[PDB]
């Protein structure tokens, strides 16, 4: 009703971990209008881990472009600065058509060109790349977006009431929270 339970139980994954994409209509709106996962921070208790990642699947050569850059956000702790101009980027200008296009979104908000560049080619980026797809591959991750709690529940919006938006995202977050009490 409120969530599934996988037939194939992960272990290792972190407490909550959620999947994305920046080409991805119901994830601009669960980011940018619905604020999911700032509500699930809130409503959860002062240590638990929240992982993000992005996903290959959509957007053509695109797709693993913005995988590679929202490792390299990863990796430089600036998930906070450009989320928001990504997805304007792609969605709303549509102005980003290219690698240099997701990099000059970076340099916008404040990192240096230099490190945005070395980032982008360290290997700790590349195990950042590896990492989010192993991620996906482990719940063979179908569609975006997607929300697990703890490698054995997966958030189902479809029984959610989308008629209100602050019931929606009240009763999301609340999910949440009585999953990874369980």
């Amino acid at each position: 009703k409120q969530y599934t339970t996988l037939e194939k139980p992960v272990a290792g994954a972190p407490q909550v971990l959620e999947f994305f994409s920046f080409f991805c209509p119901h994830c601009y709106q669960f980011e940018e209008v619905l604020h999911i996962s700032d509500n699930v921070k809130k409503k959860l208790p002062e240590g638990v881990k929240m992982t993000k990642y992005h996903v290959n699947f959509m957007g053509g050569d695109l797709g693993k472009d913005l995988t590679q850059a929202w490792a390299v956000a990863m990796a430089l702790g600036v998930e906070d600065k450009v989320t928001v101009p990504l997805f304007e980027g792609v969605q709303k200008t549509q102005t980003i058509r290219s690698a240099s296009d997701i990099r000059d979104v970076f340099i916008n908000a404040g990192i240096k060109g230099e490190e945005y560049d070395a980032a982008w080619n360290s290997f700790v980026v590349k195990s950042l790349v590896a990492q989010q797809e192993k991620a996906a591959a482990d719940v063979q991750l179908r569609g975006v977006p997607a929300m697990f709690v703890n490698g054995k529940y997966q958030l189902n919006p479809q029984g959610m009431d989308t008629s209100n938006m602050d019931v929606f995202v009240q009763q999301y977050a609340d999910t949440v929270k009585y999953l990874s009490e369980k």
